[PDB]
């Protein structure tokens, strides 16, 4: 068994390889998109994880696409996150903040000034996001057609990521995870399906990856490379964003570029919740030989699959999502081979303590 052995992950050392995947639970305070003491308790309950990766967190107000998702741009948000990271650290845990811009997966009603959200191009995502109704309950609503970012707006986006990472450091996070997956802003630029730009930020894979790599360079400079992770989902289709006709070659280009920056980790979201074709061992080997930091696998993993791939030297750790929703002490349960609590999907998004902090530990 290798799941319960330590792993150096950039600036910190995880005592085990059972990581908590980033999970939007949409329970923040509005107005202000502010983390809450209840969120603090939820994360504290899970502090035995090798590493906690937080729910996706806005780099800016414009970044917002979901009602109830927290930010890390305002003083009030920084102060609230400080309490949450202190709680995790009080229990000898480690926590990374996942930072995103939702781009076109958003709605005008939650944008600054109530205006259209932004993206690489001006075509609708043709999906839904989650807002709140008049009583504060999560509701699904069709995405608003975006405006294409103007070329002179791109530096501001890079700066917003940079500033959010500065803020993450002050808030006491151990690492940051850039959300470059699942059809959100960075992935919108990466994918040819969502990027029809004719400037240097569209066309070739070099142009499509230009933005995410500018962001990686900015955040490594702001803090340190050993503090930076990135989540990608470069094979398959996610939230209507596929990865184009040369997805494998384009993925390896991006991974080679990321490797040059010497960042802490590469987190691969292998499938959407609806499923997809499995990664081949050949492709995993091609990834492994290009990236010289920690590789985290994710997507419907079992402990058995995690052990198999860690044992083969293809990944270093596994992030569990839904099992972590339902099992605060997932590490102890997997170590002891104990049964897991049943999941209650109706309370994954929005609401309060029920379905959030009421899954018991052993
Ligand atoms: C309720 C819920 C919220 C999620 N929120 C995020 C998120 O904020 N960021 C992210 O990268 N992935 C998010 N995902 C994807 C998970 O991180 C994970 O990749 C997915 O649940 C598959 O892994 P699992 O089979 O271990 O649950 C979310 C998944 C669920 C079920």
């Amino acid at each position: 068994e290798k799941l319960f052995t330590p792993l150096k992950v950039g600036a910190v050392t995880a005592p085990n390889r059972v990581f908590m995947a980033p999970l939007s639970r949409l329970r923040s305070i509005e107005p202000g998109d502010i983390p809450t003491p209840l969120m603090g308790e939820y994360y504290r309950q899970r502090a035995s994880a090798g590493l906690i990766i937080s729910e996706a967190t806005q780099i800016s107000a414009q970044a917002k696409g979901y009602a109830g998702a927290p930010g890390l741009h305002s003083p009030e948000q920084i102060a609230a996150w400080k309490k949450i990271t202190a709680g995790v650290h009080a229990e000898d845990g480690r926590i990374a903040v996942q930072l995103w811009h939702t781009g076109r997966i958003s709605h005008s009603s939650i944008q600054p000034g109530g205006q259209a959200p932004v993206s690489a191009s001006a075509l609708n995502a043709n999906t839904r996001t989650s807002l709140r109704d008049e009583n504060g309950n999560a509701i699904r609503v069709d995405t608003t057609t975006p405006r294409a970012l103007e070329l002179d707006e791109i530096p501001g986006i890079v700066n917003d990521f940079r500033q959010a990472v500065a803020n993450a450091r002050e808030a006491g996070f151990d690492l940051v995870e850039l959300h470059s997956a699942h059809g959100y802003l960075l992935h919108q630029f990466l994918s040819p399906s969502s990027n029809q730009r004719t400037d240097q930020y569209g066309g070739s894979v070099e142009n499509r990856a230009r933005l995410v790599l500018e962001v990686v360079d900015a955040v490594c400079n702001e803090w340190s490379a050993d503090r930076i992770g990135i989540r990608v989902s470069p094979i398959g289709t996610f939230q209507n964003v596929d990865n184009g006709p040369n997805e494998e070659a384009d993925a390896l280009y991006l991974i080679e570029e990321l490797a040059k920056r010497g960042i802490a980790y590469l987190h691969m979201s292998e499938t959407d919740l609806a499923g997809g074709k499995p990664y081949s061992e050949a492709f995993r080997q091609k990834v492994r030989e290009r990236f010289h930091g920690v590789i985290i696998g994710a997507g419907a993993y079992t402990a058995e699959k995690a052990e198999d791939l860690i044992g083969k030297g293809l990944i270093d750790a596994v992030a569990f999502g839904r099992d972590y929703i339902a099992n605060p002490d997932l590490v102890a349960r997997l170590q002891k081979k104990a049964e897991l609590n049943p999941q209650r999907p109706e309370s994954f998004y929005g609401g309060g303590a029920e379905g959030y902090t009421d899954y018991p530990s052993l």
